[PDB]
């Protein structure tokens, strides 16, 4: 049943991975349909990082070897393009971080050479030290988009929200293994001021805070409200630095339970023609947008989180209400996998689709699937904290939909339209978080219990980062 499953994500994996090897290695990322390379991440090599934490999960030695090498002979002082202190971190940073947690832990029996595991964090600290000069602003809050060549940046005066509050997990991570406490107080620092409002018209609702940040003084640009793309990741690390170091960022956990709260009490939505879905909706100043993302779907894993760790039933129950909505997305679709971005509002609702959102409870405004994993990461949470089978399920269906309409002769490929048949067109693109997070999570809903699995109460020894990567709880 589940091994024959667990076996089937691997091979998933494999066929991607041989796919990238053939083709792409050691560019960034595989052009799926062109049998391609590109490189949207600076060119060290995005999709190999990325897929090493789960390799190393799924005990590919083969794969991580090949990987631990590629690492070995990075430059992180050279690149052609700007680079995205955000993005930079999640998949890379982190990347190297997980890699290192893992075949120095739970996975020490994996790979042989001790000397390549040690290397990623030697390259950890020297990508900090290439990237450190971000944060070296007036107020502390970084520029995002930068040249580490010319230590210039992008001209901008504010920071989003996700891009500033999404960088604490693995900075302070790896202040905690190389005892050089700079790379923790730099991100820490810049997120102080999103913990400590101001002004307080850009905290509409207790915990829920505006989505730009203001470099030279560090206040809010803007009280707009959301757990959209822009936003998201700022809410889910405040929960998970909790679960990081509850001794340390207890303040972290009180910001996110008042977000938490709020949420359920203002941002809660029902849809006109199907009031037992429950979605989000963004806030500005007392308006409601009534329309998500795929991207938001996150949200119900992350109240699922917190409301274990916590011990809130309130908070695991409405973690599964998100869990059903975004379930709904992908169900209601042609190819049952969800679209990009809906909307529910009644008098927006398009002429073509009039019939489709009084069944369905909502209208696609972007039926695109770009390989994301947040409605299978939130599945992996559901299946994690209730342990009902049904969860595991919906994991398997989506991940067997996916297989079937997104899976080209070298790997997969994103889609134009999950509400006409085969997906519509083909994108000739594949992220790398799809190595990272969709078969991984995919892989742990079937897979053994093991240590990097998510846990109920206060048993985690591993929190997941934004990107899927594995990292060990301190002390
Ligand atoms: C396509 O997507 C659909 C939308 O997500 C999905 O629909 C169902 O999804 C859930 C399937 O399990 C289902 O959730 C359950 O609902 C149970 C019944 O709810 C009814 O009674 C309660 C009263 O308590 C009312 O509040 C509801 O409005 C409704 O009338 C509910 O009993 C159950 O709760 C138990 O289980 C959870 C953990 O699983 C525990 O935390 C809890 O304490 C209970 O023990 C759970 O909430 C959901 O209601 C339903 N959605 C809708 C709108 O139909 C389809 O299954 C899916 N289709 C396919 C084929 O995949
Ligand atoms: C980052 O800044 C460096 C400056 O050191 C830029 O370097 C280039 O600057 C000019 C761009 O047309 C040319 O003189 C060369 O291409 C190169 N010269 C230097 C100064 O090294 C670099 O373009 C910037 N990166 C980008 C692409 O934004
Ligand atoms: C995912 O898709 C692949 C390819 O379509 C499925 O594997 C196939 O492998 C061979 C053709 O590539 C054939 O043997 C079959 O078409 C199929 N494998 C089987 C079951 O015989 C793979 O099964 C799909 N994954 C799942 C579990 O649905
Ligand atoms: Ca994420």
């Amino acid at each position: 049943s589940n091994q024959a499953k667990a076996d089937a994500v691997k091979e998933a994996f494999q066929h991607a991975w041989n796919g990238y090897m053939k083709y792409a290695f050691p560019h960034d990322e595989l052009t799926p349909v062109s049998n391609g390379h590109a490189d949207s991440r600076n060119g060290w090599g995005a999709s190999a990082v990325d897929a090493l934490s789960t390799a190393v999960i799924m005990g590919k030695a083969d794969v991580v070897n090949a990987i631990l090498e590629h690492v070995a002979d990075i430059d992180f002082s050279k690149t052609s393009d700007t680079v995205s202190l955000f993005e930079t971190t999640i998949r890379y940073l982190a990347g190297m971080l997980s890699g290192y947690d893992l075949l120095q832990g739970p996975a020490k029996n994996l790979v042989d050479n001790q000397d390549l595991i040690d290397g990623l964090l030697d390259q950890s600290r020297n990508l900090a030290d290439v990237l450190k000069f971000a944060f070296d602003t007036p107020s502390g809050v970084p520029y995002n988009n930068i040249n580490i060549t010319s230590h210039g940046n992008d001209g901008a005066t504010t920071n989003g929200l996700a891009v500033t509050g999404t960088l604490v997990l693995e900075w302070t991570r790896l202040s905690d293994l190389t005892g050089d406490e700079e790379y923790a107080k730099l991100s820490q620092k810049a997120e102080s001021y999103l913990l400590k409002p101001q002004p307080s018209s850009s905290e509409p609702f207790p915990g829920l805070v505006g989505s730009s940040i203001n470099i030279n003084d560090g206040q809010f640009a803007d009280s707009r409200v959301s757990w959209n793309g822009g936003d998201d990741s700022f809410y889910e690390y405040l929960i998970k630095m909790y679960v990081y170091d509850p001794k340390r960022f207890e303040t972290y956990k009180d910001r996110w339970v008042l977000a938490a709260e709020s949420t359920i009490k203002h941002l809660k939505s029902h849809p006109k023609s199907r009031p037992d879905l429950t979605f989000l909706s963004s806030y500005s100043n007392r308006n409601y947008d009534l329309s998500s993302q795929h991207l938001t779907c996150f949200d119900g894993g992350s109240f699922l989180l917190g409301g274990t760790v916590l011990d809130r039933q309130d908070f695991i129950d409405f973690g599964l209400e998100l869990v059903d909505g975004c379930e709904a997305t992908y169900n209601s679709t042609l190819t049952k996998i969800g679209p990009d971005s809906w909307g529910w509002d009644p008098k927006k609702v398009p002429s073509d689709q009039k019939e489709f959102y009084e069944k369905a409870g909502f209208y696609i405004s972007s039926g695109s699937y770009v390989l994301r994993p947040e409605v299978i990461e939130s599945f992996y949470y559901a299946h994690r904290v209730t342990g009902k089978e049904i969860y595991r399920d919906w994991v398997w269906n989506a991940f067997v939909a996916i297989n079937s309409t997104c899976r080209t002769d070298s790997g997969f490929a994103a889609v134009s339209d999950v509400n006409k048949a085969n997906g519509g067109s083909k994108y000739d693109n594949q992220e790398s978080f799809l190595f990272a997070e969709v078969m991984k999570y995919s892989y742990l809903a079937h897979s053994e219990d093991a240590a990097w699995q998510v846990q109920k109460g206060g048993k985690n020894t591993f929190v997941y980062n934004t990107e899927a990567h594995p990292i060990s709880v301190a002390r």
